[PDB]
């Protein structure tokens, strides 16, 4: 019908890519995925269409849990029925549950309406007013984190009352419309010719290829010929590797590297030898060559789509059998791998027990722990990894022995498996197996982890792959997690690498959800009317003056064009949060670079929680503040399941496209910079510069409130100046650091980290030393509380290092300038101290911490 060509057209502009390019491919990997996950996506929608009413309250708004709740005291809470403008207050208990505070309403209105209702607690659910949040399920009120978020900042929560008839209506309107082991020859190429090289004239033209199973080479590497530059260089030479046909391991890429010596690299190709069907590559290959910026095995094995620009490498993958050649199926595969042989001194099994208790190794210890394989998978199942990079993959015989064992090797923890997904495991069975061990993970744990996740889809080979599969189920049984899943994906279209297999993935998801699609459709179009509102305010800057460029930044959002586009909206940065009137008046731009659009939002319906900003940024790269912010909020996450709440404030911050994004707005906050300022007639004056901030706390908190208030910005300091050593987040200053009016200190603008290439120190500001001794030259009792804090904070995450260093691996993927290397990640290794005891890192961090505070006595001194 209409309807069909019509969605089709919405998916071309939400993705940002018509969908007539996929068919013009003529590609059959393509075309196979755009059908087979058309059909898994479709038949989600089908299976959630017909969910129970509490099912669709978990799709569409996943309870928001607070971190110590997952796996008393007195409450006020104002209560209200769905279309009424009536409301009850009353007092409930922290422990209570959401049925008693329902029961507890339904029995008001029953007084209230003179009526005994039909009506009960178990057909109700709590929403949150103004917002896409519910309180229900069977925890105590103070678990939910906007009971808890009300707890802290004095206010009351305001609940309303919705029916189990208004949920499945809801659920109703957003409905979708109605053989190779025998091949001992070596392995070998021709190449042809290249096409479109740029180089100097004066030099000669050399092509080096290599045969990699991920990160390491299956053989020597092996190099062309010198040959004169010029546009249309002529080899037709035949490559040979060390490598038998037969040892070739399925995931195995052949990697090429074209470049210029009198050393000048021009480009880089690499390609799978076995296709998406298993099948042997046979043939003639033109391989439209990336730009380099060595080989690249990491990089992708797709061709440069700007046929036009870029250079080409003609090669010949000879024709090995008179008939296709196919890799071997798991049971003929397995069948192989049964027969091998199992038997050492207990002295011998305590020199494997001390290695797979700690990290390189030796080559003598590669041969012990390889032999003793079997007691690997019978007593140190963990150790999977370990056994996996000391498996010979360029042999198809010791390939075969290794998935035999992986085969029944029983389900690993999440920790574990996240190491699986690395790179340096490029085997198909070995990614299945980490991605079976990884079902178990919560809808909680996968959001935390789903930015790692979209970046090693940039490692995958294939377009079909398990992880897709895993990423698109879970994103359309999840209404947040298809939220965040879409963004990333959208965030990287202007990245010519990923387009293809991200616009697949995100077509494939919309054909799972329409209503969501066009959700997202009315995101795209409030930030398109932002990036032309923001190029505008940019250009009028450097005209005129801030009230001038404001007034008429206030007229352009006045166009009804405008007051349409940007309001009424799900927020990108977060579902939960509705953006509903847009508040022309109160919306501005920041005095920095880009001239960041600074937008206010109202809503009636949610009262003083309706009001939220959101900062549009355009000509910066997000992705690294992202993943700082994700970073500090698990930190956050992993203090407090040990008890340990540090008053953080990892605010939004989400990439939406090309150097465009929106960090969300904290609201009551301003920079320290901007607090230091003394300004005369304030409330705050100082007769003391270093009185200043201890002065504006006082303003915003009088009386009794200023203790708490100091508590805030004592535990926000601990976590934050724990936070950027572990991180090595330096440069530093009063402008990149903020104060809520709570007390509360948070950092912005994460440029730079992992001491991106020097060693950040731990910092200890006097300006914040005076807060913590409440305004006292000497105080000690809370000085050494906030060090006990620091301590306590830094403990912690040692004892989940290995967690921070298996994301920071998978996030190598992305790319970032400051995330490419081994040595970055060594960093966090040499900041959390794992090569160290509790003990001996606890003695290394006070020797860190006692080394700035000596810094922070500069200033003391003076
Ligand atoms: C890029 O622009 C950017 C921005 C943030 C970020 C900054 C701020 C922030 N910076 C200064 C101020 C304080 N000021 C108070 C007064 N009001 C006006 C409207 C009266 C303007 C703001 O706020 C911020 C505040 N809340 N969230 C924020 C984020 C972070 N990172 C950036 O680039 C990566």
């Amino acid at each position: 019908d209409r309807v069909k060509k019509l969605i089709n057209s919405q998916i071309s502009l939400l993705i940002g890519k018509g969908l007539h390019e996929f068919d013009s491919l003529r590609d059959p990997e393509v075309n196979d995925f755009r059908t087979k996950m058309r059909q898994f996506c479709e038949e989600a929608a089908a299976h959630r269409q017909q969910l129970g009413w509490v099912e669709w309250l978990q799709y569409s708004f996943p309870l928001q849990l607070e971190p110590s709740a997952r796996g008393n005291r007195a409450l006020l809470v104002n209560v209200k029925f769905e279309g009424s403008e009536e409301s009850f207050t009353f007092q409930v208990s922290t422990k209570d549950m959401p049925l008693a505070l329902m029961a507890c309403a339904l029995r008001k209105k029953a007084t209230v309406f003179r009526q005994p209702l039909v009506e009960q607690p178990e057909e109700y659910a709590l929403q949150v007013n103004g917002r896409h949040e519910y309180l229900y399920g069977n925890y105590p009120l103070c678990h939910f984190q906007y009971i808890c978020s009300c707890l802290h900042s004095g206010l009351t929560p305001h609940l309303t009352m919705v029916h189990s008839s208004s949920i499945l209506a809801m659920r109703d309107e957003q409905s979708n419309p109605a053989s190779l082991w025998s091949l001992e020859q070596p392995f070998s190429i021709e190449l042809i010719e290249g096409r479109k090289v740029n180089a100097d004239e004066r030099m000669k033209l050399v092509v080096q290829a290599g045969l990699f199973h991920g990160n390491e080479m299956l053989c020597k590497t092996v190099s062309s010929s010198e040959v004169n530059v010029c546009s249309e260089p002529v080899w037709k030479q035949r490559l040979e590797f060390d490598i038998s046909v037969c040892d070739l391991p399925r995931m195995a890429r052949l990697c090429f590297a074209l470049y210029a010596v009198v050393d000048c690299p021009i480009a880089w190709a690499n390609l799978m030898l076995f296709d998406y069907k298993d099948q042997l590559k046979t043939g003639e290959r033109c391989l439209y060559m990336w730009p380099s910026v060595l080989l690249n095995p990491a990089g992708t094995v797709r061709g440069n789509p700007n046929t036009e620009s870029a250079a080409a490498l003609v090669i010949y993958l000879p024709e090995v059998a008179p008939h296709p050649v196919y890799f071997p199926a798991l049971e003929k595969i397995l069948e192989l791998g049964r027969h091998g042989e199992r038997r050492i001194t207990e002295e011998e099994q305590l020199q494997l027990r001390e290695i797979l208790e700690r990290g390189e190794l030796y080559e003598h210890e590669k041969d012990l722990v390889w032999k003793m394989r079997h007691e690997v998978q019978e007593h140190f199942p963990e150790a999977l990894a370990r056994l996996l990079l000391v498996t010979k993959w360029n042999k198809h015989e010791d390939v075969a022995q290794m998935l035999y064992l992986l085969c029944s090797w029983p389900e690993l923890p999440v920790l574990s498996a996240l190491e699986l997904l690395d790179f340096s495991f490029p085997d198909c069975y070995v990614g299945s197996f980490a991605i079976k061990s990884l079902r178990k993970l919560t809808d909680d744990e996968l959001f935390q982890y789903l930015l790692q996740l979209v970046q090693v889809l940039k490692y995958e080979s294939y377009l079909d792959c398990e992880l897709t599969k895993f990423l698109l189920g879970r994103a359309l049984a999840n209404r947040k997690i298809g939220h965040f899943l879409f963004w990333h994906l959208r965030s990287e279209m202007h990245v010519p690498s990923v387009a293809l297999r991200f616009g697949l993935i995100m077509e494939a998801y919309c054909r799972g959800s329409t209503h969501h699609m066009k959700v997202l459709m009315k995101q795209g179009e409030a930030l398109s009317k932002l990036k032309a509102l923001n190029d505008f305010v940019k250009v009028s800057s450097q005209k005129t003056t801030k009230p001038q460029t404001k007034e008429m930044m206030h007229m352009c959002m006045r166009q009804e064009t405008y007051m349409e586009a940007l309001s009424h909206l799900q927020s990108p940065l977060d579902p939960s949060t509705l953006l509903e009137e847009v508040c022309v008046e109160q919306c501005t731009f920041m005095d920095s670079k880009m001239k960041p659009l600074w937008i206010m939002y109202s809503s009636e319906e949610a009262g003083s929680a309706g009001n939220v900003g959101i900062i549009f940024k355009n000509g910066d790269d997000l992705r690294q503040d992202m993943l700082t912010l994700q970073m500090i909020q698990l930190m956050d996450v992993l203090w407090k399941q040990e008890g340990l709440d540090l008053r953080m404030t990892p605010y939004g911050c989400l990439p939406t496209g090309d150097r465009t994004g929106l960090i969300e707005v904290v609201l009551h906050s301003d920079t320290i910079a901007n607090i230091q300022l003394n300004k005369s007639n304030m409330a705050a004056t100082a007769a003391f510069n270093k009185d200043a901030l201890l002065n504006w706390l006082k303003s915003k908190n009088p009386g009794e409130a200023l203790d708490r208030a100091i508590e805030e910005f004592t535990l926000s300091c601990a976590g934050y100046c724990v936070a950027t050593y572990v991180l090595g987040i330096g440069d530093r200053h009063s402008d990149n650091i903020m104060i809520r009016e709570s007390g509360q200190l948070f950092h912005i603008d994460f440029g730079h980290f992992l001491g991106n290439r020097e060693r950040v120190p731990f910092i200890l500001t006097y300006d914040f030393v005076h807060v913590i001794q409440q305004g006292k030259t000497n105080n000690s009792e809370k000085f050494e509380r906030f060090r006990g804090y620091c301590e306590r904070a830094y403990t912690i995450l040692r004892r989940h290092g290995l967690l921070f260093l298996h994301l920071f691996a998978l996030m190598r993927a992305a790319g970032l300038p400051e995330l490419s290397c081994s040595k970055d990640i060594q960093y966090l290794k040499d900041s959390l101290a794992l090569g160290k005891t509790e003990e001996e890192a606890l003695k290394h961090f006070r020797v860190k911490f006692n080394e700035a505070l000596r810094e922070s006595w500069k200033t003391k001194v003076n």
